[PDB]
């Protein structure tokens, strides 16, 4: 079987992604922002801490007939920008473009962090990294595409993320009219959970390409291009009056500037980022001063092939015995 889906950004910033997700008994309608670097599926609910709610559309297991109380089982995250939230564990139908799996794991949030109640759009997250990071307690459960992976076509899924415009999440096949050119694949390490990978270098806009092992994860749950701070010095220097802001915490840069395009190097291809899709507007409503989509790992540990980088390509999340990522042009 196959499922096909349309993920649409959140706001005019490409900021997120979400994608409408069926769950339960009838059909209930939620739409979730798919996570490549999370593995807990988890929603707003008729549970949730009611001053923590602001316009989400909330998940009612007592209204669906295939829901389950999972007895005594809970769970509870903490993401890397520092947003959290846990709750209890119904197990339920859940159905994404057409793909069924029944008996997912559905965690139904109690309490939620601010930064998802002030998010009205997003209505809980869908997990896609490996299952060893699911936070069910006592007992661990397995993410959408694990569960769907027996009943695939192909044990893949592929991410298809648009520049100010709607794209597409498919399970189980590739749809080989969504990319131009052939896709490059490079090896994954799954030693910490994620889709992890080596990219081979960069370059600066027209600038001469750099090899040089940079590894990191690719993550549809961050917004932005978290790479190494001697990479990340050699972009903003090619941008006139660009620098630093402790206080806004990133690299700032004149609106009026244009940004020049960011290469990044997948085994043997080459992967171009327009210079426009670093371009995240100003930093306070009126501002001169735009926030730039390229930042610092240094203080997060990991670098982070987020939205940025992944929406500039087709991905394929090829999830075999030996798993790969795929990269195209498109
Ligand atoms: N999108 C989920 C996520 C959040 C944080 C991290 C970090 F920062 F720990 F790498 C990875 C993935
Ligand atoms: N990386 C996972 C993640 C996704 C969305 C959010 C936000 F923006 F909704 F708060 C936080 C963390």
């Amino acid at each position: 079987s196959t499922g096909s889906a349309t993920t649409t950004p959140i706001d005019s910033l490409d900021d997120a992604y979400i994608t409408p997700v069926q769950i339960g008994t009838p059909a209930q309608t939620l739409n979730l922002d798919f996570d490549t670097g999370s593995s807990d599926l988890w929603v707003f609910s008729s549970e949730t801490t009611a001053s923590e709610v602001d316009g989400q559309t909330i998940y009612t297991p007592s209204k669906s007939t295939t829901a389950k109380l999972l007895s005594g089982a809970t769970w509870s995250i903490s993401y890397g920008d520092g947003s959290s939230s846990s709750g209890d564990v119904y197990t339920d139908t859940v159905s994404v473009g057409g793909l069924t799996v029944t008996g997912q794991a559905v965690e139904s949030a109690k309490k939620v962090s601010s930064s998802f109640t002030e998010d009205s759009t997003i209505d809980g997250l869908l997990g896609l990294a490996f299952s060893t990071l699911n936070t069910v307690s006592p007992t661990q459960q397995k993410t959408f595409f694990d569960n769907a992976k027996a009943s695939l076509d192909s044990p893949v899924f592929t991410a298809d993320l648009g520049y100010h415009a709607p794209g597409t999440y498919n399970f189980g096949f590739i749809d080989t009219t969504a990319y131009t050119g052939s896709i490059t694949y490079t090896a994954v390490s799954t030693k910490q959970g994620f889709w992890e990978w080596t990219s081979t270098g960069y370059a600066v806009g027209s600038g001469t390409f750099k090899s040089t092992s940079i590894d990191g994860i690719a993550d549809t749950g961050t917004t932005l291009l978290y790479l190494p701070a001697t990479v990340v010095s050699a972009y903003w220097a090619q941008v006139s009056g660009a620098k630093s802001s402790s206080s806004v915490g990133g690299y700032v840069f004149p609106c009026s500037a244009t940004l020049p395009s960011f290469t990044f190097g997948v085994g043997s291809a080459r992967i171009v980022i327009p210079g426009d899709y670093i371009d995240f507007g100003p930093i306070s409503t009126g501002s001169s001063s735009c926030f730039g989509g390229i930042q610092s790992s240094a203080g997060i540990g990991i670098n982070i092939f987020g939205d940025v980088a992944l929406k500039a390509a087709f991905v394929v999340f090829n999830g075999a015995t030996t798993p790969t990522l795929g990269f195209a042009s498109k």
